């Protein structure tokens, strides 16, 4: 048994997809719906760059939600199966609630541009920060952050595996962390291109107007389940759903508990369906007898629609 699992921000490249459009107009034809729904041509954007615009985050988002539709639509088209669950990456819950059928794809389109404009807006440039944090447990890490906060912000704000762990929040107390961190037996902390401090406190009134264009959107019940970044669960409750894209925002990504989720109801592979290995790549190091592969170049499709 297989899930889907969907990347987010950092997955992009100029050129992403292309061998697969070259095989499947239906690619192509999926971008074009995103674009008539943003007023700009989000395949050029993606073909041409610049790497500049491709990953400015209103730009990067409706251009991973696309791609990974894209590559679900080909599946789907070639007569895949549906997969047993889905979850995805920050962005990547977009993705599967998209592919699940709870949001329809141009008004996700829409949705996950103004996300990232209210994630830009969030804080001035140069107040926030993220860094990786290598090699510390999940609860030193999270330890080392409540000292080092001191009447700022900064926490844990992505779970990726164990031993790599993305802290965030105002840049000085993002610095303390770090150190703390560094104290406490971590092999690095190594600060990020970040700006945008996502999945931390910093994101709440960010998060206050996400949830005022969520309402706007209809939610229709899963036809697969999707196990949830903020709490790890799979809620059908459209309304709850909705509600679990709100505190999504300025909560931690529980990406780890997510791959440890999914195999304990019995899922055996992730398929990556999206650009990119990044999720791959997690996926031994969370569970080290699971199986992952991408399903983003055409011959790695055809084998796995031969399955």
């Amino acid at each position: 048994q297989f899930a889907f699992v969907f990347p987010g921000q950092g997955s992009q490249t100029v050129g992403m997809l292309a061998d697969m459009a070259a095989s499947y107009p239906i690619v192509e034809e999926t971008f074009a719906e995103a674009s008539a729904a943003l007023g700009y041509d989000l395949w050029a954007l993606t073909q041409q760059g610049p790497a500049e615009e491709l990953n400015k985050t209103w730009q990067t988002q409706p251009a991973l939600l696309t791609a990974s539709v894209a590559l679900y639509r080909v599946w789907q088209q070639q007569g895949g199966k549906a997969p047993a669950m889905m979850a995805g990456h920050s962005l990547g819950e977009y993705s599967a609630l998209v592919c699940a059928g709870v949001i329809d794809f141009a008004d996700a389109v829409r949705l996950v541009e103004m996300r990232g404009k209210f994630m830009q807006e969030a804080v001035p440039e140069g107040t926030g920060a993220m860094a990786a944090i290598i090699g510390l447990d999940d609860a030193s890490i999270a330890k080392a952050c409540e000292e080092a906060a001191e009447g700022q912000v900064v926490s844990p704000v992505n779970f990726n595996s164990p031993g790599q762990v993305v802290i965030a929040g105002h840049k000085e107390a993002v610095e303390r962390a770090g150190a703390a961190c560094k104290a406490a037996g971590a092999k690095r902390a190594l600060p990020l291109p970040v700006s945008v401090p996502s999945h931390c406190a910093l994101m709440k009134p960010a998060a206050d107007k996400l949830a005022v264009e969520l309402a706007k959107i209809t939610f229709n019940a899963p036809t697969v389940p999707v196990v949830n970044n903020v709490d790890v669960k799979c809620e059908t409750n459209g309304d709850a759903i909705r509600d679990a894209l709100v505190r999504q925002l300025y909560n931690p990504v529980q990406w780890t508990k997510s791959v440890e989720y999914m195999a304990a109801q019995g899922v055996e592979h992730l398929y990556e369906v999206g650009p990119g290995k990044v999720l791959t790549g997690l996926t031994k190091r969370i569970v080290d007898t699971l199986t992952a592969s991408a399903l983003n170049e055409p011959s790695a499709m055809a084998a796995a629609l031969e399955l």
